[PDB]
């Protein structure tokens, strides 16, 4: 008789229906006798007998719809359980604090080799049945995380690499590697946002590689859109890279004075953001008082449970020393790091009697003389790139904005390159001649948008297009495609294909990759341009729209060569095409090129070892050979979801999380994975690894009637399982049932082959 009802904050709230009205349920709150509000029929949902219990999957609940999953994972996540299964797919609320002990080597040893279901749901179980599928069926493995920002992807993704390379390494040095790796990454990759004080700002895919005998042979990490315009600016209540705070917060005094450090508020590209450091009371007696902004000696220190500036750069030297850097490559990596905050400290004033051009500010002599040390060039040729433009073949002056440009271009790409640089070191910490197959784990940001959306979301939002897609053939698509070949009758979830936003993005010379692209190759490219060239070549295509198109008064103002709308189903998004052309350029111009690739210092050089590279199309062609990986491999899921936007625990907002449960598609799967059937096997395959063990009653058998023998046996039933036409299938919570079935051992198969004779009579 109780029903969940809507609730604004909530999500759902607990009520009786108490009468019915055309396209209205009337709902009496629980105990609240008297109170009435109206419900669509449509939102009002049967709610489980015990509103006390919790499940383990999902897949038990007697109800299971929006309502019913919600209520459980917020029953469990209120008693720190985080971890709960809907069949093989992980549902992960972020606890926002350290839960003791469910990541020790003790909790990892209990994972191994055990069935899903047979342990409490966890991310080592998600990582174990990915192993033992990748063995059983010798087949490479993907473990796809994914959620919000500040979900969990990055913190599940370290749990998983961890688990197998503790459990499935050799016990060397080499197994400590891929999980010492990740510090390393972070240092130069994350950074503190509004969403996420550990945000990551590029996308990754790291693979295990495992020998013929499933033992790990090493690693490989894939590296997407790094984000370069934090290099330079941030918003107030953000950073720029960790790396830059764990240098001035930590480095040793000698270091200090080597790279001519002080506290973050004296650089450009530190001051806009926030300056202040990540710290305790202990670790911040332990950061010298030179190193402290006036805002940190003001406001204190910023607060995290995982974050330490000071702590992390000691772990970060650790963790170089590890894997296999010595004292020269870090102090390398160090330098360059000082050398781009120098660089940021160069300023320009206006000169000529019209102002079209530019001087380097006489107070800004020491950053140029400290960057040019730094990043060993010559002071002249690095004063002379950043304040002219060489062209038939004369030096013409830049104008102070465009000297600002040349600047910030240099230290981005500077930067940019030494990340690449940094990502190809760790995979040669831990490299492999030959591998029989391996698990990769996608930890990769997906669809979101701001006030104002430029082109870094444009190429996030484009990957979210594409892998929502694989998503799509992956679980409806190849899934249903099976259950109907095998005349398994379950109900078919549609969905509609999104191969139009995508050839939007992404077609040969029509795509607006493509329009970009030829925008930059043009004599004087132009933003509005390439816009106005966008509208003109797709006035007819649904997904494309003006800006003025949109509801929102903020995209009122924007003209139609200002931007333009893509209808992603995920939501229309209004993106301000200002500075795309400049985004999607990774090559440097000719004189800055040369001025680093001349570089007397051997490490600069070796980070460089009409100047034109798309980042859209090299984005495009990374996104490709990471989909032809995920179509080859079996995908494992797990959903992270974020339960507040305040980073506090113990604070579950179910309008929020059911929000997520909704745009993640989970919602819209529920029943094909509850009436699903995830685990399978051929009759022939089950009769031909049992026949050596079977007496002549039981191979006379045809396959399929040997398969009901066993299963009959064994006590099995129809809850358990269906009969396809080739293949048997087991049901969600049915896993340990099929891994009993399936355990290939001598001694097990003879076992329950004693059993079916023993039955047979
Ligand atoms: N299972 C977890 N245990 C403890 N803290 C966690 C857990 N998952 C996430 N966190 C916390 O939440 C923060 C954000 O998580 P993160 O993995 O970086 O998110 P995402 O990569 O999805 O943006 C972490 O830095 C950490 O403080
Ligand atoms: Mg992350």
């Amino acid at each position: 008789k109780p029903v969940w009802a809507p609730h604004p904050t909530d999500g759902f709230q607990v009520g009786n229906i108490v009468d019915i009205g055309p396209d209205s349920l009337t709902i009496e709150p629980l105990n609240q006798k008297g109170k009435t509000f109206l419900a669509l029929i449509n939102q009002v949902f049967p709610a489980e007998e015990d509103s006390k219990k919790d499940v383990e999957d999902n897949c038990s609940l007697m109800y299971l719809n929006e309502a019913t999953l919600l209520h459980n994972i917020k029953v469990r996540y209120s008693k720190d359980r985080i971890y709960t299964y809907v069949a093989n797919i992980l549902i992960a609320v972020n606890p926002y604090f350290d839960i003791p002990k469910i990541y020790s080597s003790e909790t990892i040893k209990s994972y191994q080799g055990k069935s899903l279901g047979t342990m409490p749901p966890h991310v080592f179980a998600i990582a174990d049945k990915a192993f033992r599928d990748m063995k059983v069926l010798k087949l490479s493995q993907s473990i796809i995380v994914s959620g919000e920002s500040g979900a969990g992807k990055t913190e599940n993704t370290k749990f998983v690499l961890r688990y197998l390379t503790e459990s499935y390494g050799t016990g060397q040095d080499i197994d400590d590697r891929i999980v010492e790796a990740n510090p390393l990454l972070e240092a130069f990759g994350n950074a503190k946002t509004v969403r996420n004080n550990n945000s990551s700002r590029f996308g990754k895919f790291v693979e295990i590689h495992f020998n013929e005998k499933s033992s790990v042979v090493g690693g490989f990490v894939s590296h997407y859109l790094l984000e370069k315009s934090r290099i330079c600016v941030q918003g107030k209540e953000e950073r720029n890279y960790h790396i830059f705070y764990r240098l001035c917060a930590g480095a040793s005094e000698d270091i200090r004075e080597r790279l001519h450090l002080s506290s973050p508020d004296n650089f450009r590209y530190l001051n806009r953001g926030c300056t202040r450091y990540f710290a305790n009371k202990e670790t911040d007696k332990q950061i010298l008082q030179n190193r402290k902004s006036p805002e940190y000696l003001k406001a204190g220190s910023l607060k995290d449970p995982l974050l330490d500036d000071h702590g992390d750069f000691i772990r970060m030297c650790t963790a170089m020393k590890k894997i296999g850097l010595d004292d020269e490559e870090k102090l390398d990596l160090f330098r360059v790091v000082a050398g781009v905050l120098h660089l940021g400290n160069i300023d320009f004033e206006e000169a000529g009697s019209t102002s079209g051009g530019c001087n380097l500010k006489n107070k800004s002599t020491q950053a140029l003389e400290y960057c040019a040390e730094l990043l060993g060039l010559d002071q002249d040729d690095l004063r002379v790139s950043l304040t002219t433009r060489v062209m038939t073949v004369i030096k013409v002056p830049l104008k102070v904005e465009q000297a600002n440009n040349a600047r910030d271009a240099l230290a981005k790409t500077v930067y940019s390159h030494l990340f690449d640089h940094v990502v190809n070191r760790v995979n040669q910490c831990f490299p492999f001649e030959t591998s029989s197959y391996f698990i990769g784990v996608l930890d990769i940001a997906g669809f979101e948008y701001f006030e104002h959306n430029s082109f870094e979301q444009f190429c996030i939002n484009y990957c979210n297009e594409k892998l929502q897609q694989f998503f799509n053939e992956r679980i409806l698509k190849e899934e249903q495609e099976l259950y109907q070949k095998e005349g398994l009758g379950v109900n078919e979830v549609h969905y509609v294909d999104n191969q139009d936003c995508i050839d939007l993005i992404e077609a040969r010379l029509v795509g607006i990759l493509d329009i970009l692209d030829e925008e930059n190759r043009l004599p004087q490219p132009s933003d509005q341009h390439f816009t106005s060239a966008v509208h003109q070549k797709h006035k007819d295509h649904f997904r494309l729209s003006i800006p003025r198109k949109s509801k929102l008064a903020i995209h009122r103002n924007i003209r139609d060569d200002e931007g333009f709308i893509i209808r992603h189903f995920a939501g229309a998004v209004c993106y301000e095409t200002t500075q795309f052309v400049e985004k999607n350029n990774d090559a440097l111009h000719m004189s800055l090129e040369s001025l680093i690739c001349e570089s007397r210092d051997k490490f600069i050089r070796e980070l460089f070892e009409l100047s034109f590279i798309s980042v859209g199309n090299k984005f495009k062609t990374q996104l490709n050979l990471l989909l032809d990986k995920l179509r080859s491999t079996g995908a494992s899921f797990i959903r992270c979801i974020k339960p507040n936007l305040k980073m506090t625990s113990h604070h579950f907002e179910g309008a929020q999380i059911l929000s997520q449960l909704q745009c993640s598609g989970m919602v819209s799967v529920l029943d094909l994975m509850q009436g699903g059937f995830p685990s399978r096997a051929s009759f022939h395959e089950l009769y031909n690894m049992y026949k050596k063990y079977m007496p002549d009653k039981l191979a006379r058998l045809d396959p399929r009637l040997f398969c009901k023998a066993l299963f009959k046996a064994l006590g099995l039933n129809e809850i358990d399982y269906k009969f396809g036409l080739t293949k048997v299938f087991f049901r969600p919570g049915k896993f340990a049932e099929f891994d009993q079935i399936m355990k290939s051992d001598p001694d097990h198969l003879a076992e329950l082959v004693k059993r079916v004779n023993h039955w047979l009579i």
